[PDB]
């Protein structure tokens, strides 16, 4: 009965061709052709983004939803955009990524851009059944789609259940994939960690609107409800006119090499 689950029924309606135009339509999109060349190359001193991951994530820290301090833990690092993002931070002292990466899972890409020599990757890890550890920033980006609201509901609620365990160890800085912030359970589950733990759920600008994901990060408190329902109403707004409007924007690029000393 939420705006989201009405927006997940009329999203089933598309066909094929609605659904391509609709997914695009007024987001902004970084140029990854530079960066697909240069890893097909096998190139790993241009500091390219080894994923579409590394901008997503720059958003949120270039305007403070999210800081990156000491040390990070990234759950579900796949390719590895979020770790090698938060490695090349200053004040970042370590990173530690986990990863399935099996049977079709992406595992971690190896790129030597700034601070590589602090991350420590680890694949063949289901972050669910992982000991928690102590960290000072707590990364996750799990959330996988379905066109059932009800799973995606599901997958949601496991996902926070999950994190809660680490963010009761205590960190100060966090940023936590919310697959469907429209889900009533979810919603609630929000609104328990937000009196718990602080923070909020913000909409990434770089999110296709195939998907209502919202993150969940440390720097910013607001009304739960009231912004998850804005960006159901601007998902809705954006099917009633499926331009397929896209604005391109470079990509990242970071510095290269060891951090040492
Ligand atoms: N239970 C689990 N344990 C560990 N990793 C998982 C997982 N479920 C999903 N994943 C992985 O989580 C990743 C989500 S995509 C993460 C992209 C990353 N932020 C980047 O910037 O590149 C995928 O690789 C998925 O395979």
């Amino acid at each position: 009965k939420t705006l989201g689950e009405v927006w997940k029924r009329e999203l089933n309606l598309l066909d094929k061709r609605q659904f391509e135009l609709y997914k695009r339509t007024d987001i902004v999109e970084v140029d990854r052709d530079t960066a697909r060349r240069h890893l097909a190359e096998g190139k790993v001193d241009t500091g390219v983004a080894v994923s579409r991951g590394t901008a997503k994530l720059r958003w949120f820290h270039e305007r403070g939803y999210v800081k990156l301090e000491g040390r990070v833990i990234d759950l579900g690092c796949g390719r590895g955009g979020w770790c090698y993002y938060a490695a090349a931070q200053k004040e970042v002292s370590g990173v530690k990524g986990f990863t399935l990466g099996r049977d079709g899972h992406e595992k971690p890409m190896n790129v030597q851009s700034l601070g590589w020599n602090i991350i420590t990757f680890k694949d063949k890890t289901d972050i669910h059944r992982l000991e928690p550890v102590k960290c000072d920033t707590l990364l996750c980006d799990i959330g996988e789609s379905s066109s059932s609201s009800v799973t995606e509901g599901e997958r949601t609620v496991r996902v926070l259940d999950t994190v809660e365990k680490w963010l009761a160890c205590g960190v100060d800085n966090f940023c936590v994939k919310v697959l469907a912030p429209y889900m009533p359970d979810v919603l609630e589950k929000l609104e328990l960690l937000q009196r718990r733990f602080g923070g909020t759920v913000i909409r990434n600008p770089l999110s296709r609107n195939s998907t209502h994901e919202m993150y969940y990060v440390s720097g910013a408190r607001s009304n739960v409800t009231f912004t998850v329902n804005q960006t159901s109403r601007l998902l809705m707004r954006r099917m009633r006119r499926p331009t397929g409007k896209v604005t391109l924007e470079a990509d990242v690029i970071l510095p290269i090499g060891t951090r040492s000393v």
